């Protein structure tokens, strides 16, 4: 984390995207682990996070990975190992860099933007999941995706049923969150010309039902070294860039019970003339959204190291 601001001789802008939850795959660390330096870092982080990462990345079932307490650090683990190699390759030399993470991915984005250290981030993702899981055992809650019709109609409807728009990802892409009974009521009758799919998650993330998780998350968030960003770093709260480290960490914490306004992140990306987009593993969804919402901007979904190759020039 020490650098020289590149010279422009007399746009060169790349989005880096860090994935959220709900796309972690059975074999998601295999392509990265056999690379030099990765095993060492993982044992270090696995011990640092106090959960077994090396095993849970290779021969682990999707089911034991869909467990927020495991899922969260594991996603972040994969994102950083992937970025770590991208940096190492020097592919981004002389590019203006903008970074945004989804939901959990903010922890990984913060690390990519050099606000927190790689190891600390994983440890904080472990706390996030562990604390969030406790909160889920309070009241039967969940989240259900709403692939949508009329934006006004869909917002009016979650109000009636007392559910939060927990993710606002795209135009017509809303996640609803709250009590399982209220979500069943959403499913039982949706607002016309729209669909509902109960995402398999253990609680209603990014809603007020995460209060109990707040203190536990804030405690680790505070005990962590910090630095002012080395990239334009976006925040899920409003999609504005974050200037100071203190600000970022404040937002990150309070983002636990607030809507993920990823749509407004996509808006900020447009007004930067991003030339290309890189999603990190487990990549897929965020690049999908960017293909649809950001016309004519190339986007790559990193799954294996072989993908970081045709980026040498962009």
């Amino acid at each position: 984390s020490s650098h020289h601001h590149h010279h422009h001789s007399s746009s060169h802008m790349i989005a880096l995207l860090a994935p959220g939850q709900g796309s972690q795959t059975e074999g998601m660390l295999s392509p990265w682990l056999q690379l030099p330096g990765a095993a060492d870092q993982i044992a270090a982080w696995s011990k640092a996070a106090d959960l077994d990462l090396a095993r849970l990345g290779t021969t682990a079932s999707t089911e034991e990975i869909t467990d927020t307490a495991v899922a969260q650090p594991l996603i972040v683990a994969a994102t950083l190992l992937a970025h770590q190699e991208l940096a190492r390759r020097c592919v981004l030399a002389g590019k203006d860099v903008i970074v945004a993470g989804h939901s959990v991915g903010e922890i990984a984005a913060y690390a990519i933007a050099g606000v927190i250290a790689a190891d600390d981030a994983v440890a904080l993702a472990a706390t996030r999941g562990a604390e969030m899981a406790k909160a889920c055992a309070t009241e039967p809650t969940g989240m259900s995706a709403v692939l949508g019709g009329d934006e006004t109609e869909v917002l009016s409807r979650l109000e009636q049923l007392d559910l939060v728009p927990a993710n606002r990802n795209a135009a017509g892409q809303i996640v609803a969150a709250g009590r399982l009974t209220a979500l069943e009521k959403l499913a039982e009758d949706p607002p016309a010309k729209a669909r509902v799919r109960a995402l398999g998650v253990a609680g209603a993330f990014h809603t007020e039902f995460m209060a109990p998780a707040l203190d536990g998350f804030a405690a680790a968030a505070a005990n962590i070294a910090t630095a002012d960003p080395t990239a334009t770093l976006l925040s899920n709260r409003d999609g504005k860039p974050v200037t100071s480290a203190a600000a970022a960490m404040d937002t990150l914490v309070s983002q636990l019970t607030q809507p993920v306004r990823w749509d407004l992140c996509t808006a900020t990306l447009r007004e930067h003339t991003v030339t290309a987009i890189v999603e990190f593993p487990p990549a897929g969804t965020l690049s999908g959204i960017a293909k649809r919402e950001l016309r004519g901007v190339p986007a790559r979904a990193v799954k294996s190291p072989a993908d970081l190759d045709e980026l040498a020039n962009l």
